[PDB]
C-alpha cells in the first residue's frame, strides 16, 4: 500500500515507519514544516508502525538521537521507537481487508491524523494538546507525555497479565483522545478497510 506521511506542525520532525524486526520502506527521514513523504509498506504487512520523533540531531551516517521516538540512534528505523510515541498502526491484506488505528498506550508525543486516501471506510484522529495537559507524573522531561507502563512498569498499567482495566492515566489519554487506545485491553477504536487501501497519517493536523 501507499502511505503519503505529512508534517503539518510548525516545526521539523522526523517520521518512522517499521513492522518492529525491519524497516517500512527506508524506515525515517527528517521531515520539514510541510514536507511529505510518500512510501510504499509491501502489501502482507501486519503489525507496521507510523510515528514522529522530535528533537533529533543525526550525523551524516544517519547516526544519533532523538528526545521521543528514538529507534536505537538511527535516522532510519528499523525497530520500534522509544515512548512517548503517538502510534499509527495498521496490518495489511489481513483475510481481504485492512485495519488502522491510533495508539497512545506507547505515550503521546505529537498529535496525529490517521485517514485513508482510498474510499471503504474512515480514518482515525488523536488531535487534542495531550502534551499540554498531560499529568505531572506522565510528563516526559525530553518532551512528550509518557502512558503509565511506561512510568511505573506494573502489570495493571502494562496490562502483563492478559488482565487489566482502565485506570486514571489511561482515562486521561481516552478523555482527550476517545478514538485512539488508552490501554492494552482498551475497546477496540480499530477501523477495517478494503484490502490494499492506500492512507496518509498527518502529524498536527489541525495546525
Amino acid at each position: 500500500a501507499t502511505f503519503e506521511i505529512v508534517n503539518r506542525c510548525s516545526y521539523t520532525v522526523w517520521a518512522a515507519a517499521s513492522k518492529g524486526d525491519a524497516a517500512l520502506d527506508a524506515g525515517g527521514r527528517q521531515l520539514n514544516s510541510g514536507e511529505s513523504w510518500t512510501i510504499n509498506v509491501e502489501p502482507g504487512t501486519n503489525g507496521g508502525k507510523i510515528w514522529a520523533r522530535t528533537d533529533c540531531y543525526f550525523d551524516d551516517s544517519g547516526s544519533g538521537i532523538c528526545k521521543t521516538g528514538d529507534c536505537g540512534g538511527l535516522l532510519r528505523c528499523k525497530r520500534f521507537g522509544r515512548p512517548p510515541t503517538t502510534l499509527a498502526e495498521f496490518s495489511l491484506n489481513q483475510y481481504g481487508k485492512d485495519y488502522i488505528d491510533i495508539s497512545n498506550i506507547k505515550g503521546f508525543n505529537v498529535p496525529m491524523n490517521f485517514s485513508p486516501t482510498t474510499r471503504g471506510c474512515r480514518g482515525v484522529r488523536c488531535a487534542a494538546d495531550i502534551v499540554g495537559q498531560c499529568p505531572a507524573k506522565l510528563k516526559a522531561p525530553g518532551g512528550g507525555c509518557n502512558d503509565a507502563c511506561t512510568v511505573f512498569q506494573t502489570s495493571e498499567y502494562c496490562c502483563t497479565t492478559g488482565k487489566c482495566g482502565p485506570t486514571e492515566y489511561s482515562r486521561f489519554f481516552k478523555r482527550l483522545c476517545p478514538d485512539a487506545f488508552s490501554y492494552v485491553l482498551d475497546k477496540p477504536t480499530t477501523v477495517t478497510c478494503p484490502g490494499s487501501s492506500n492512507y496518509r497519517v498527518t502529524f498536527c493536523p489541525t495546525a
